[PDB]
C-alpha cells in the first residue's frame, strides 16, 4: 500500500502511557521558567520537522517562487512520517531541534509559514543546535593534543554528543619523554583524565592490539566508568585469525618508545575473553575491517567507533542517525515493500538535511561532516517484525529474511544518494573516493541476497552521483523504540513480560487471553516462555526472547545485517550465565570468520 | 665594605655535601643520554649568568659597538654573585636558563665570548625556556573557559610553573545551567579535574570567596585534592570583614549565576575554617581586597588569586619570577653591611628583570601579560640565620623593628632602581594608567615602621616618570635555593637547629660557631631528640634566647614578624603561622583577628601534631 495509506493507519495512534513518560521526562521542549513549551508528541514532530525541512532553503534546484511550496511540502511529509512514529531520528535532533529559535516560529500553523519564516529559523540555530550523536576525535601524542582532547570531549557531551578515540598514539607508560627527562604515563593513566572530565559534565576508548600496553588496558576496569572499552585490531581480520591457529606472537611496539616485547596472541585472547566473560569489557573493534570498506581509505582513516560501535569514524568526523520501524510495516504475512521504499527515500533526505541544520562545537568537526555526508539509517522493531511473520529470531529464516531487508533498504538508501548528489550537489569528496577510483567498489560484503546485481549497480551509478559517503547502521535505538512502542533496533525482545504490568503487545493478540492470564505468574518469573507447560510449541518457537538465542544465532544476526550495511552495527552477543571463558573465545573465533565488524558480549548474570 | 669585597669572602666557598646531593640530583644540567654538563655550582652559575646577561641585547641605551663589553660586564656581576650565593633566582631559573642552546656555547669563558655567541644564545632559546615560579589563570564560568584552564594547568605544570586560580566565578553546585537544563557541578567537582589533570603531569593554589555559596563545601574539602593548596578568598576590605565578625554579623552566600542564596553567621564560617585549619592545616586565609588596596592596576586589572605557595598575588595571565638575597652572608662585625646591600640589591633587580626578556611561556596571553606589567619577586633568605649572628632572638620586638627596617632598606634601594631601569630601559607599558601616575602619594605597602619612610615616600613619587616594573619585592619559602646557598628559609625562623631530610645531619653552623663546643657534644643528643633548646640544662641563658626554633616562638611573635615584613613588601609573604600542638580552636581564631588587624595579606597556620 502507499506510504500515505500506512500514515492514516497510525498518524492518530498516540503513544502509550509508557512512551509518554519518556516524553515529558525529557523530549518535551521547556522554556527557562521551567513550563512546557510541549505537551503531546505532535507537537515534537512539528518542531523537529520544520527545522529539518529549512534545510531546502540550501538547495539549489529549487526556483525562489517555487521555494516556499517544497519547503511546506517536505515539513508536512516529514511531519506525517514524524507523528505516525514511522521513523525517528536520533535523540539529539529531537532534543535538540530548533534551540535559539524563537518560540512563535517552531510551532505555529503550517499554514502561516513564510519564506521569511523559515529563513528566519535557519539564521537562529545557536551553538546548542547540535543534532547528531557519534563523534570520533584524535588523541594526539603530547600534552597539547591530549588536553585539548579532553576539552573537545567536554564540548561534545554538553551539546548531547556520544564521543570515542583510538588512544594508541599515547606513548606506553614508562616510556622517555624529552622534554621533562622524564616518563610518560602512559594511555590509561590519561584516560582517568578524560573520564573524571565528563564526570562533571557515553565513551568509547580503543587500544590497539599491538600496543605495549594492551594488557593493562585490558583489565583497566576493576574509575573509568564512563568508557566503554574496545581492543583496536587495525590489521586484516584474516591475518589474526591465521596468527591465533598458529599459536602465533604478536610483537607490542610503539614508534614514540624503546619498549618493545612478544606476546603469544592466545593469551591475549584469553586475558580479553576473561574480562568479557567477567564484565562484558573489553570488546572487539575490527578496525582494519572497517577500513577495508571504507571509501576514503587511505587518504582518509578509520580508528575509532562512536561509544555503541555502530559508526566507524575518521578523525573529527561525526555521524546522525535515524530508524525506521518496520514491525509498522507488517501487512498480512508480508513485509510491505512500497511504503517502505518510499519511506526509505524520505528518510535519507531528512537525514542528508539535518547535516544542513546542524551545528558543531567544532570547526574542524564542522568540516570533516561537510566533507563527507556520512548518514546512518537503521531500523528498530525488527523483533516484533518476526513475531507478526512468526519467524523464530534464531533460525536460518531469520536470518534470511533480515539479510533480505537490509539489502532492500541498502539499495534504496543509495539510490537515494544517488538522486540527491544529482539534485543538491555531489560530497566534496566523492572524487576521491573509492567509488570514483575504484571498478566494483561496493561499501560491503553482501552475499545474502537475490539484491545483489542491483545493488553492484547502483554503486556504479554513484561514480557520477553520490550525494553521501556512506548510508547506514543499526544502532541500539534504546530510547527512539520506547518512544515508537516497538523493539529496539536488530535485537530480540529482552523480554516479553514484566511491571502496573506489561505483556508484549503481539503476543498479546496471538496467545489464548485465557492463557496469557494464566502463565504470565510464571512467564514474569522465568523470564521465558520455552519451559513453561501448556503452550503452544510454535509460539513458544517464534515468541524467543534474547537469552533464549544462543551465542552463535546472535552472531550469525549481526553478520547477516551488517552484509548490506556499509556503517557498523550495534549487537550484544548475549551469553548464559552458564557459559565459559572459552564459549566466549569461540564467539571470538567465529567473529573472525564472519563479516562482523566489531565484536560485543554479555554473560547473563555476571554483574 | 665594597659588594665586590664581600664576593672574595664568599666566592669560595664550597656548598656543603648536602646542597651539593640535590644540585646533583635536579640543577646540574643533562644531555638526552643522562649524563652530567654540569658538575659543579659554577657551572650552573657560568650558564645563569650569561643566558640572564644575554637580555643586554635589547638594551636601547648601549650602542651597537660597545654591547659586547656591556654584556660581558653584567655576565661577569652576574656569576659572581651567583657563584658566591649572595643571590638566587627561582629554581626554574637554575633549571631551565640554557634549555635550546648549544652546549659549546653555555660553558665558554666569558673572554671568548662575541656579539654572535650572545645573539645565537638569545635566538636558540627554546619553548622549555620557561625561568619563572608563579602563575595565575582564570577559570570563566563555562564548559569551554574550564577546559581551557585544565589545558593550562598542564601546559604550564609541563614546564616548570606554579599555578592557582579563584574558582569564584563558578556557579553554585545545584545551579540551573541553560543549555542543558540540567545543574551545575559546582567550584569543588571542577577543581577535582584540574587535580586530575595535574596528577599525569610529572603545587596548585585554589581558592573560593567567602562569600560564595559553596564556601562551607569548599572548606571542608579535603576532610581528592592531594596536589591543590587552598585558601579562602576574601575580596572586601579587612577592616569590614573585621566589623562584621566584631558585631556578630552575616554574611550573604550569592553568585550572580545562580538564585542559590543563602545568609551564614560570619563567626560561625569563621569558625568553620578555624576548625578544619587546627586539624589539617588548611584552609589559608586570602586577603585578596587587601592585595587590591595596594595593587598599583586596580581596578582596571584585579588579583583574585596567589601562586600556590602564596607569595605573589597576580591578576589573570600574569607570572612572575623570584629570586632572594641571602641576608645572612651581609653579617659583618656586628652590623648588616648595608653599603654591600645596597649593590647587589640593584644588580639583584636588574637580574630578575632580564630574566622576563630571555623567558618563554608556554601562553600567548601570559607572556602579554608579562610584558605590560613586567612584576617582580625580590626577596631575601637566610634572615633566621642572621639573627643568630647578630645575637637578636626571633621572638621580639628588637627581631621586628630590625626586619622592618632592613626589609624597607631593600625596597627603597629596588624601588630605586626600577626607577632608574625604567629610565634606562623604558617604562612598563602600563606605568602611564598605574596609580604611580594617576595618584599622589602612592605607596605600594603600608610602611608605619621605619625610618626610611619618607626616604620611600620620594622615590615613589620619582616613579611617576619612570618606572621599569609594577613592583618588585616578595619574600618566597625559598625551600629548595636556601638549601643551595646553606642558609635559613625566607623569613622563617630555623625550624630545627639539628636534624635530618631524605640522607643525615643538618645541624645550625651559627650555633656551631656561638655554642662551646663541649656543650654541644654534650647537648647534640637531647636537642634533636627535644627539637629545641629551651629546656636542656647546662646550656647558656643567652644562647637560648638566641637560638630559638620556629616551635620556640609563640603564634603572636610569628604573625607580628610576618607583618612588620609585609608592611615594606609590594607583592605578599610565605609564612607558616606555627602553633603548639596545646593550641585551641579559639586560639586559631585569636589569630586570625589579629591578622584583620595587623597588615598580612594572607595567613597559614599549622598546629604541631595535626597531620
Ligand atoms: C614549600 C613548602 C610547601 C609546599 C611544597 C610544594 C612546593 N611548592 O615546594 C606546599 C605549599 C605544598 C606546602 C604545604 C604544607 N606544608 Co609545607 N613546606 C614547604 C617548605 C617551606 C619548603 C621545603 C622544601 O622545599 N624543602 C626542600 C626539599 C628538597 O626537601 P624535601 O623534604 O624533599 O621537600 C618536600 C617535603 O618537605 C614536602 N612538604 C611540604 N610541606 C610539608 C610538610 C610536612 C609536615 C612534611 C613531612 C613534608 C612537607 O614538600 C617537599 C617537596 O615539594 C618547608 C619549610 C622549609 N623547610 O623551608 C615546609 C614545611 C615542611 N611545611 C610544613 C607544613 C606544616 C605544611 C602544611 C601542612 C601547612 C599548611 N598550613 O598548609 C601544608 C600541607 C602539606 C603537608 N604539610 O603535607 C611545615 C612542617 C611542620 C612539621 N612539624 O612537620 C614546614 C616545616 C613549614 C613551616 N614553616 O612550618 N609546603
Ligand atoms: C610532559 C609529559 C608528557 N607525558 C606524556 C604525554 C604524551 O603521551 C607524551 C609526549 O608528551 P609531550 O608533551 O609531547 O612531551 P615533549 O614534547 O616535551 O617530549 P617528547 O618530544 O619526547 O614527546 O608523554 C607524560 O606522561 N608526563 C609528562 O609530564
Ligand atoms: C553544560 C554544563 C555546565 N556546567 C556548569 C559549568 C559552569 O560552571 C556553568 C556554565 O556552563 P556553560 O558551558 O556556560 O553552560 P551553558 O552556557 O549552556 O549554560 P549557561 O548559558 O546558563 O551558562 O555550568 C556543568 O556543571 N555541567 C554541564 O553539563
Ligand atoms: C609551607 C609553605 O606552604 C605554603 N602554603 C600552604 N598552604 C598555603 C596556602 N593555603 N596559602 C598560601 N601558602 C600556603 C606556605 O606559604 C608555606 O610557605
Ligand atoms: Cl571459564
Ligand atoms: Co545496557
Ligand atoms: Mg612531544
Ligand atoms: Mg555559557
Amino acid at each position: 500500500m502507499k506510504l500515505s495509506d500506512l500514515i492514516s493507519r497510525w498518524i492518530d495512534v498516540e503513544p502509550s502511557k509508557n512512551a509518554q513518560i519518556i516524553l515529558r521526562d525529557r523530549y518535551f521542549m521547556k522554556d527557562l521558567d521551567g513550563n512546557y513549551l510541549e505537551t503531546k508528541w505532535e507537537d515534537v514532530a512539528r518542531r523537529v520537522a520544520r527545522v529539518v525541512a529549512t534545510a531546502e532553503l540550501l538547495n539549489p534546484s529549487y526556483k525562489k517562487n517555487e521555494k516556499l511550496d517544497r519547503i511546506k511540502e517536505w515539513e508536512d511529509i516529514f511531519f506525517r512520517v514524524l507523528k505516525a512514529r514511522l521513523f525517528i531520528p536520533n535523540s539529539p535532533t529531537l532534543f535538540n531541534a530548533g534551540l535559539g529559535v524563537k518560540h512563535d516560529l517552531l510551532w505555529k500553523p503550517i499554514d502561516q509559514m513564510t519564506l521569511e519564516d523559515y529563513e528566519e529559523i535557519y539564521r537562529s540555530r545557536n551553538h546548542l543546535h547540535m543534532l547528531s550523536a557519534c563523534f570520533v576525535v584524535p588523541v594526539g601524542d603530547s600534552i597539547e593534543e591530549i588536553f585539548e582532547a579532553v576539552k573537545e570531549y567536554a564540548l561534545i557531551t554538553k551539546v548531547g554528543g556520544g564521543v570515542g578515540s583510538n588512544f594508541s598514539e599515547l606513548r606506553p607508560k614508562g616510556s622517555f619523554v624529552a622534554g621533562t627527562h622524564g616518563k610518560a604515563s602512559g594511555p590509561v593513566s590519561f584516560m582517568h583524565v578524560f573520564n573524571s572530565a565528563i564526570s562533571v559534565v557515553a565513551l568509547m576508548g580503543i587500544l590497539n592490539i599491538n600496543h605495549p600496553d594492551i594488557e593493562e588496558f585490558i583489565d583497566a576496569k576493576k574509575v573509568l566508568n564512563f568508557f566503554n572499552l574496545s581492543v583496536g585490531f587495525p590489521m586484516d581480520k584474516k591475518e589474526i585469525l591465521k596468527l591465533y591457529e598458529e599459536d602465533g606472537e604478536l610483537e607490542l611496539s610503539h614508534p614514540r618508545s624503546t619498549i618493545r616485547k612478544k606476546v603469544k596472541i592466545r593469551e591475549l585472547f584469553r586475558k580479553i575473553a576473561t574480562n568479557a566473560w567477567k564484565s562484558g569489557d573489553p570488546g572487539l573493534a575490527f578496525l582494519g575491517e572497517m577500513n577495508k570498506y571504507y571509501p576514503l581509505y587511505p587518504h582518509r582513516k578509520i580508528n575509532s567507533t562512536n561509544p555503541c560501535g555502530e559508526i566507524g569514524l575518521s578523525d573529527y568526523e561525526a555521524c546522525n542517525l535515524g530508524s525506521i520501524d518496520v514491525a509498522k510495516f507488517y501487512n498480512n504475512g508480508f513485509v510491505d515493500l512500497e511504503a517502505l521504499q518510499e519511506l526509505v527515500q524520505i528518510a535519507v533526505r531528512f537525514l542528508d538535511n539535518v547535516i544542513d541544520v546542524n551545528v558543531f562545537p567544532i570547526d574542524k568537526i564542522t568540516k570533516a561532516v561537510k566533507e563527507s555526508r556520512r548518514l546512518g539509517l537503521g531500523i528498530m522493531g525488527f523483533a516484533d517484525l518476526l513475531y507478526k511473520l512468526e519467524i523464530p529470531y534464531n533460525s536460518q529464516e531469520a536470518r534470511d529474511f533480515a539479510a533480505n531487508l537490509m539489502a532492500f533498504i541498502a539499495l534504496h538508501a543509495h539510490r537515494t544518494s544517488y538522486e540527491l548528489g544529482k539534485e543538491k550537489g555531489n560530497f566534496p569528496l566523492l572524487e576521491i573516493s573509492r567509488y570514483r577510483t575504484e571498478d566494483n567498489f561496493v561499501p560491503f560484503a553482501m552475499g545474502m541476497s537475490n539484491y545483489d546485481d542491483e545493488i553492484r549497480e547502483v554503486m556504479k551509478m554513484t561514480k557520477e552521483f553520490r550525494r553521501n559517503v556512506a548510508l547506514l547502521t543499526i544502532a541500539p535505538t534504546g530510547s527512539i523504540s520506547n518512544i515508537a512502542d516497538t523493539s529496539s533496533g536488530l535485537e530480540p525482545n529482552f523480554l516479553l513480560a514484566y511491571t502496573l504490568l506489561y505483556v508484549n503487545q503481539v503476543l498479546r493478540e496471538k496467545l489464548n487471553p485465557e492463557i496469557l492470564k494464566r502463565i504470565e505468574k510464571e512467564l514474569i518469573e522465568k523470564g521465558s516462555l520455552k519451559d513453561i507447560p501448556d503452550v503452544p510449541e510454535k509460539i513458544k518457537k517464534v515468541f524467543v526472547v534474547a537469552l533464549d538465542i544462543d551465542p552463535m544465532d546472535h552472531l550469525l544476526m549481526q553478520d547477516a545485517f551488517q552484509r548490506y550495511v556499509d556503517n557498523n552495527i550495534s549487537k550484544t552477543i548475549n551469553m548464559p550465565q552458564s557459559a565459559t571463558v572459552d564459549d566466549v573465545l569461540n564467539v571470538y573465533l567465529e567473529a573472525l570468520r564472519t563479516n562482523v565488524r566489531g565484536i560485543t558480549v554479555y554473560r547473563d548474570g555476571s554483574l
